[PDB]
């Protein structure tokens, strides 16, 4: 089906753009950078593996990592006369006294590859930056679920998605050139700007297209479209290891797409009060609003936070990926005849239920029993998805049409709110504990599970 085609083609590739950080921007392990430790190393002769042992600070106690990962010993390493045995008992009565200083020449990265952080150095202080990445992006989602109408009520429909799919094309090919963190993050912010609004804009027309009866299904196979997204993302993540060439390669579809469009006629699509406060005049509807605001704010922290964690914490994170986004699908199934067997408040109930639990349990676990650990990930995320699709029919079922598209703003606002949030919680908050994030998803998945069965 072409007329079903462009449009999921239209997701797909939107996934690698949401997403897409856990792979352009993974933290490989690192050390300060040493003058003349080469030298020495080759005097010396050590190993990768052996070298670590002698020319960086030890691990101990409440690991000590970040001195390994932001310290390094000022020691005149050029010195011929320190031992190949061990350099620092010939320094020091103890390790512990040795001087100590920051990482002031550069860093080692233990990849083949680049990552946005081993190439703008995003390391110790500077890694709340990263978290920055993910922020600017859903900032410009924000600004999209609010803007993107006054500017299509202003601009013709055609014109609108036109632009804002050519700006999407470049906006994408270009960040793979961007050469300073400013202009990446400026490119990140217009992407979310116009990505959000493409993607809710073919879901508009693949539903306005599809007869009602059908409708319904349509939507949920065009959210699997996101899942063969995030496959496609991981396919293209493990052929192509620099982050700019996973960057181009992500991003040229949706411009051939533009060259596929062009050539052909697909006119169609294209050429087929309220107020804020109404959301809010009466308690009972107050209410709903309130709760419906919550749910979306909580899948989406749940949702992205959960996928943030993953990256930051995956032993294997490409098959712990792949794993991942493949349970979606069955969480489609179970969604659509969970549905249409009995309905919908008490499978979003159970279903962040089981998300707050499978994040609770990923306390406790053991990390070395890694296949419990993907195990439950898989759970969880299966979990989260089952609610999302049930709270985008929810969120429509619950608003009555004088009002729905207004909700909709709304909740999609919200949405992109915790998406803003998330990453700061997600890793400038976990070098406090590592439990602590965790903590949170679990107490937002519990809240959002006992909350969820007050809706009608
Ligand atoms: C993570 N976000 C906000 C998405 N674009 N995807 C989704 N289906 N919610």
């Amino acid at each position: 089906k072409q007329a079903f085609l462009i449009l999921c083609l239209l997701s797909a590739a939107f996934a690698p753009i949401c997403v897409g950080i856990v792979f352009l921007g993974f933290t490989p392990d690192h050390h300060c950078q040493s003058p003349g430790v080469a030298e020495l190393s080759q005097r010396c002769g050590w190993s990768p593996a052996e070298e670590l042992n002698y020319t960086v600070p030890g691990l101990g106690p409440a690991g000590e990592a970040f001195l390994g990962q932001c310290r390094r010993y000022e020691v005149d390493w050029n010195q011929s006369a320190l031992s190949c045995v061990d350099p620092l008992a010939s320094l020091a009565t103890n390790r512990s006294h040795l001087p100590l200083g920051p990482c002031q020449d550069g860093w080692v990265y233990d990849t083949p590859g680049s990552s946005i952080v081993t190439e703008f150095n995003l390391v110790c202080a500077d890694s709340w930056k990263l978290d920055l990445f993910q922020s600017c992006l859903n900032a410009g989602f924000l600004f999209g679920s609010l803007g993107v109408g006054y500017f299509a009520d202003r601009f013709g429909r055609k014109l609108c998605l036109l632009g804002t799919v050519l700006v999407n094309a470049v906006s994408g090919v270009l960040m793979a050139f961007s050469p300073n963190y400013m202009s990446m993050l400026l490119f990140r912010l217009l992407q979310g700007l116009v990505s959000k609004g493409n993607w809710m804009a073919g879901y508009t027309l693949i539903t306005e297209f599809v007869g009602s009866g059908s409708r319904r299904t349509v939507a949920i196979m065009y959210q699997m479209a996101f899942t063969v997204g995030l496959v496609a993302l991981t396919g293209l993540a493990y052929a192509l290891p620099h982050w700019r060439w996973l960057q181009l390669a992500v991003s040229l579809p949706t411009f051939l797409f533009l060259l596929y469009y062009w050539c052909v006629p697909e006119s169609p699509r294209w050429l087929l009060s309220p107020s804020f406060a109404d959301l809010f005049r009466t308690p009972r509807l107050r209410k709903r609003t309130f709760i419906l605001m919550y749910l979306w704010f909580t899948d989406s922290v749940l949702y992205q936070g959960l996928i943030l964690h993953m990256g930051a914490t995956s032993g294997n994170l490409y098959l712990d990926f792949l794993y991942s986004a493949l349970v979606e699908i069955p969480g489609a199934f179970i969604a659509l005849i969970t549905i249409d067997r009995v309905g919908r408040i008490y499978p979003m109930a159970m279903s962040n239920l089981l998300a707050g639990a499978a994040c609770l349990v990923m306390i406790f676990i053991s990390p070395d029993l890694h296949w419990l650990n993907i195990i439950i990930m898989c759970v969880g995320r299966m979990g989260i998805t089952i609610a999302i699709q049930m709270i985008c029919l929810v969120n429509a079922e619950l608003y009555p049409t004088f009002v729905r598209n207004l909700g909709v703003m709304v909740c999609s606002s919200l949405c992109d709110i915790g998406g803003i949030i998330t990453p700061f919680i997600v890793f400038r908050l976990r070098e406090v504990w590592q439990a602590l994030p965790l903590i949170l998803f679990a107490v937002l998945g519990l809240l959002a599970a006992g909350v969820t069965l007050l809706l009608p």
